[PDB]
């Protein structure tokens, strides 16, 4: 396969503006399906799957290569260079918000704006920083994942969706069960260990921070931290949608905020 084929790159929509939708761990590009109707008549929308998606051939997940977020940034930049659509708006959920931040420091030319959903530069607390997780706290999650993947997904998918939206629990269960458990564990440990705090000030592009409500992974205080520390023009939108996956659980409401955050 080419890189574009391996990571299931898709370009949809009729417009001149370019929008990139980049999913998080545990999902794949189909997490955007109910957002697409709101953008495809005036954007060319680029979708792709992260290499850890269960929709990507598990042969591609090379543990020697994918040891830091920078190897994920390599793949994003390689796709955007291959598609040659030029300057774009980039929407990143959870790990893809971090991937977008780092890509925008390497290649600010490529990004008109970043729209960050569920963004965190560091999950672990540090001396005078609140990520949400104390030393040792995550261990019970990675123990449960390794001990009984299916029991772990059955309890975690409702928690991540947050709101009582059976269809979202279905979709997120489907994309967690499609992942190979050793990949889910490895990538979840790598992302949980990430720390982007020291590069936020190097961002130069505008950012909209769409801050999830009652997200297990990101305290509501994070939005203020990103507004203070991101180096470009940053705006905060506190979502009135519950949970980690607002694009699955309340696509209409999330799409209306995304549209409000577009550059011009
Ligand atoms: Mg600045």
């Amino acid at each position: 396969q080419s890189l574009l084929e391996a990571l299931n790159v898709r370009v949809v929509g009729s417009g001149e503006k370019v929008l990139v939708l980049a999913h998080g761990v545990g999902t794949d590009q189909s997490a955007w399906q109910r957002i697409l109707p709101y953008f495809v008549r005036d954007h060319r929308v680029v979708l792709y799957d992260l290499v850890c998606a269960g929709s990507v051939n598990p042969d591609y997940f090379d543990f020697r290569r994918y040891t830091s977020l920078d190897a994920f940034v390599d793949d994003l930049l390689a796709i955007l260079d291959a598609l040659r659509l030029g300057r774009c708006t980039y929407v990143g959920h959870s790990v893809s918000a971090s991937i977008g931040i780092l890509a925008s420091i390497r290649r600010p030319d490529l990004f008109a704006k970043l729209i960050l959903i569920g963004a965190s530069p560091r999950f672990l607390n540090d001396k005078n920083y609140h990520g949400g997780f104390a030393d040792g706290e995550i261990d019970t999650v990675f123990a449960a994942m390794e001990a009984n993947y299916a029991a772990w997904v059955s309890g975690f998918a409702p928690l991540a969706v947050g709101a009582d939206v059976p269809e979202a629990v279905r979709e997120f269960s489907r994309t967690l069960f499609n992942m190979r458990p050793d990949i889910t564990l490895f990538v979840s440990r790598m992302v949980f260990n990430s720390d982007l705090r020291g590069v936020l000030g190097l961002v130069t592009v505008p950012c909209s921070v769409l801050q999830t409500s009652k997200d297990h992974s990101v305290p509501e205080s994070m939005a203020a931290y990103l507004k203070e520390n991101l180096g470009g023009r940053t705006t905060v939108h506190m979502l009135d949608i519950e949970g980690h996956l607002p694009h699955l659980s309340a696509p209409n409401l999330l799409a209306q905020e995304l549209r409000r955050a577009l550059p011009r």
